[PDB]
């Protein structure tokens, strides 16, 4: 085994790219899937064979079944391995996928996975392009993933087609779920009316070596795969097999690929991303930007994630030195529910795991660092979310921007990206399959640390840099300085910041999960007011004009005055 008990070693001199939210992923990949030669291997919990890589959509010549097929026709043959959802009530429908794709052309073979019954998944992202070119990150080529900076709640207005979301793609995930996805040009919901959720990922593409290894991983899946079928055992699904014979403009650092794997999903067993994680923040120095999907940890928990978060921190606050953690989390899990009623089971169980995580029980971040030192944890952690308002049918409305990154980052010099949420079914390794990667940097560039100067690594004071611009109002805001991560100034303008956006939210739209509703009695009287966005239109735009980027504080708050199943499915 290598370094953290992973199959892969560091593999210095390594081109990397990071993509922050799909357009970009997307156009990388659709562009890498145009110059592939001889095999492409995608790995998806979710594919949607009728997506659109590449927007606005004027032609086919950009959809992903039209593009595999296309290369198909060329000789390349298209390896795909799908998830099987235990119910078809989760609506990815893989069997729809798989006979589409099928149909496409005969050099596509589709494997699905697993064919028993288990409360486990495949969660892994991957994209291997002659086993040289692999994209992994938490972005499925799935609806509603697709997004930019600009994270737009509308589309109003098949050569002069100015949606940018066509059919399915157009999605308020909460609101509605997917239906009917054999029929993919057609809306669910009405465009006129119900405003899209903003969807924000983090991707990476990395180039040679580590490509190889994510191949090799795809390798031993498909090989275990077909020895585990009948159907898929006959030649018609060819056994694949490594090599190792040895761009989009990137950077040159050093990348370890990292999985979690059991023999249900493998052939092996192993957490590697997992070790990654606790290394990465016992090892940290400086800062901890954390952007996740979920937060289930402090141990029914079993990773210990937030322990070793606890640790430095209160390691750094005996020894006196500065240390700032960022928390970015989604304000919603990802579900269809009405928050109004208190939200549905899911949602609800996600929310009470991830308040036991944070604030909630005695485990939790928040209590251990108050009962050390008083109310001076909100000078070390920041737990923050993201929401974004904008017009539609006359007044002004809002949503959270679901975050779904698995991204961390460690003193500018280190970035784990990955598909791997912080919750044990994807860092324990044994539940569910996921893939990382652990991007260190050798090309260092100048900057600022807590006053002084600072040898910062280039791939990851971008991606941070980029992350921060984003979430505040930089290109509104050019006055902002933001080669400081650490310092007093900014982090209480961070603070500031989201203090105010989430002051500012909840006088507009009254919207939830919130403060002001504590109780579930408090929270069905709450709702009964109208908001001020349906009231006066005029009044809360003018409002909304102090609303600085889309950082909002976390609802800690929110319902806080409040045996046949296992409870390990929700963590
Ligand atoms: C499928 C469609 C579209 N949906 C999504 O894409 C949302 C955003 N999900 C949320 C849950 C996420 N998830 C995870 O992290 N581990 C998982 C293990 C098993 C299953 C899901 C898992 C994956 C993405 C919402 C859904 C209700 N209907």
């Amino acid at each position: 085994l290598h370094r953290h008990d992973s199959y892969a070693p560091p593999r210095p001199g390594t081109l990397a790219r990071w993509f922050v939210n799909g357009a970009g992923y997307f156009a990388a990949v659709a562009d890498a899937i145009l110059r592939a030669q001889e095999e492409i291997f995608i790995t998806d919990w979710w594919l949607s064979p009728e997506v659109y890589l590449k927007r606005p959509a004027h032609s086919d010549d950009w959809r992903l079944d039209i593009m595999l097929k296309r290369k198909a026709e060329e000789g390349v043959r298209v390896s795909i391995l799908l998830f099987k959802e235990v119910e078809l009530a989760l609506g990815i429908n893989s069997g729809y996928s798989k006979r589409a794709l099928m149909l496409l052309h005969p050099n596509i073979k589709v494997m699905r996975h697993p064919d028993q019954v288990t409360l486990w998944a495949h969660h892994e992202k991957l994209l291997v392009v002659d086993q040289v070119v692999a994209f992994l990150g938490g972005l499925d080529l799935a609806y509603g993933r697709w997004d930019d900076l600009h994270y737009r709640l509308t589309d109003l207005g098949l050569s002069h087609n100015q949606f940018f979301w066509l059919g399915k793609d157009y999605s308020n995930l909460i609101t509605k779920d997917w239906v009917q996805l054999d029929r993919p040009f057609e809306d669910f919901i009405d465009r006129e009316t119900t405003p899209r959720m903003p969807w924000r990922d983090v991707g990476v593409v990395v180039h040679g070596l580590p490509a190889r290894d994510l191949a090799r991983h795809f390798i031993q899946r498909w090989n275990f795969t077909k020895t585990t079928k009948a159907k898929y055992k006959t030649p018609t699904y060819p056994y694949l097999l490594p090599k190792s014979t040895s761009l989009p403009g990137g950077q040159c650092t050093t990348v370890q690929v990292l999985r979690s794997v059991d023999r249900w999903s493998a052939g092996t067993l192993e957490n590697s991303i997992l070790n990654a994680y606790l290394h990465t923040i016992r090892e940290s120095q400086h800062f901890l930007y954390i952007e996740n999907q979920f937060f289930i940890s402090c141990s029914t928990v079993l990773n210990k994630v937030g322990d070793e978060i606890v640790d430095r921190i209160l390691k750094a606050h005996k020894q006196g030195w500065c240390y700032r953690v960022y928390v970015l989390l989604p304000l919603l899990p990802g579900f269809e529910g009405d928050i109004s009623t208190g939200g549905g089971n899911s949602i609800q169980a996600i929310l009470h795991f991830t308040y036991r995580t944070l604030c909630r029980g005695e485990y939790s971040i928040l209590h251990r660092l108050k009962a050390a030192m008083g109310t001076a944890w909100r000078d070390y952690i920041s737990i923050c979310g993201l929401r974004t308002h904008g017009e539609l049918g006359g007044h002004p409305v809002s949503e959270l921007i679901y975050i779904h990154s698995k991204v961390l980052i460690a003193d500018d010099r280190t970035v784990i990206i990955g598909s791997a949420n912080i919750n044990d079914r994807s860092l324990l390794g044994k539940r569910d399959s996921e893939l990382a990667v652990l991007i260190e940097d050798t090309e260092t560039e100048p900057s600022l640390m807590n006053g002084a100067e600072y040898q910062a690594g280039r791939f990851a004071l971008s991606l941070r840099k980029h992350c921060f611009g984003v979430i505040l109002g930089a290109n509104t805001r050019p006055d902002l300085d933001l080669r400081d991560p650490i310092c007093d100034d900014f982090f209480q303008l961070w603070q500031d910041m989201a203090e105010s956006n989430a002051n500012i939210y909840e006088q507009i739209f009254r919207c939830l999960p919130s403060n002001a509703t504590r109780s579930l009695r408090t929270l069905r009287e709450y709702v009964a007011v109208e908001p001020l966005a349906t009231v006066s239109p005029p009044l809360a735009r003018s409002e909304l004009t102090q609303v600085q980027g889309h950082l909002v504080h976390f609802p800690l708050k929110f319902l806080e005055d409040e045996g046949m199943i296992p409870l390990e499915v929700w963590t």
